[PDB]
């Protein structure tokens, strides 16, 4: 029996992995534990319909969960093997995971699982990380030979990205659905999902972060007043194409990047609205290497170490999204 992953350990790893980030904290994943395996499905009811064409970011978010689950399970002593899109007749079935014991859990495994708990999205301005170059080498080693590529944008294109962001908001001015979705998923009365007020920034703070999606403003505040402008390094993660398979890959890559950043004490913030429209995404495409499809931007930098840290954003309980089917 000792080579079969047990429910308690699986569920504990799911509880940890569910810290994964997701578009608007929608957590659009469904899991089924059955016959010793774990099936990962998109939850179509939790797709942000106008915002996220083709459910790309919902699938991406599930990819982030996929990688998180692997990380969580490794720290628990379990290796994971993944079959992606195992059922041509159900494109909502994104992956099936199977498990085998590791011989030992490394310090790396532990630190990476600690990073899952520590990571948060930080929408305040950041300082640039002075030892970026050496860190970029670590990030690239983690991403290996694909399927997700990363471009580090030069400071000389920061304004172009900012203007692509503004263009995106302009194109959404009359998209009522986008605006109602943004309101919905930022309602202050949500408790298990959505973006809480403590995770949002004030109008004044927003003036100081050029690369951002506009969200409803939090109550007035002027945090990190020493930083007149965000100086985060901007990286773009991209894939060969824009299929569901590519979306899933993108999310696994995004998870790897966010966790690597967190393990090195770096602040992160994904920015995706510039990838949600053709016009915007093509602008970002021209900033990156030939033939690559931009999937997500990440701001990477330093937060002030003694800043108070907002509380964790909420997650759904595991019994909302994990089914266990008896043998
Ligand atoms: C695919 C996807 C897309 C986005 C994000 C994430 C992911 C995975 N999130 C961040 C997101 O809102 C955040 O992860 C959740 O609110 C949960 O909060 P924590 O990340 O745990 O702090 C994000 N945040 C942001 O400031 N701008 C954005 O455009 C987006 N969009």
């Amino acid at each position: 029996s000792d080579t079969r992953l047990d429910v308690a350990t699986l569920a504990n790893a799911v509880q940890l992995a569910a810290r994964a980030p997701s578009l608007h904290n929608t957590q659009p994943w469904r899991l089924i534990a059955e016959d010793g395996e774990l099936k990962l499905f998109l939850d179509p009811s939790r797709v942000v319909r106008s915002t996220d064409r083709s459910s790309r970011e919902a699938v991406m978010s599930c990819g982030v969960l996929l990688d998180h689950l692997r990380v969580a399970l490794a720290a628990a002593g379990w290796d994971t093997e993944v079959q992606r899109f195992p059922n041509p007749n159900d494109r909502d079935h994104l992956a099936t995971l199977s498990f085998r014991p590791l011989q030992f859990v490394t310090e790396g495994h532990r630190k990476r699982a600690d990073a899952i708990l520590a990571r948060r999205t930080d929408r305040l301005p950041m300082s640039a990380y002075v030892d970026w170059d050496a860190f970029e080498t670590l990030l690239r080693a983690r991403l290996g030979d694909g399927p997700v590529h990363m471009d580090t944008l030069g400071e000389d294109v920061r304004e172009e990205v900012a203007e692509a962001a503004a263009l995106t908001e302009s194109l959404r001015l009359y998209d009522a659905a986008y605006h109602s979705e943004l309101a919905w998923w930022t309602t202050p009365f949500a408790t298990e999902d959505g973006i809480p007020q403590t995770a949002l920034i004030s109008a004044e703070e927003s003036e100081r972060v050029a690369v951002s999606r506009d969200f409803p403003v939090a109550p007035h505040s002027s945090r990190r007043p020493a930083l007149n402008n965000d100086a985060a390094t901007i990286v773009v993660l991209s894939t060969d194409g824009y299929s569901r398979e590519d979306a899933l890959d993108a999310g696994e890559g995004l998870s790897k990047v966010l966790l690597e950043c967190t393990m090195s004490g770096l602040a992160t913030c994904p920015v995706t609205h510039v990838t949600e429209l053709h016009t915007s995404r093509d602008i970002i495409g021209r900033l990156i290497v030939r033939d690559a499809c931009p999937q997500v931007l990440v701001r990477i930098g330093l937060a002030p170490a003694l800043d108070e840290v907002p509380p964790p954003t909420p997650r759904r309980p595991v019994d909302a999204f994990l089914e266990v089917r008896p043998r």
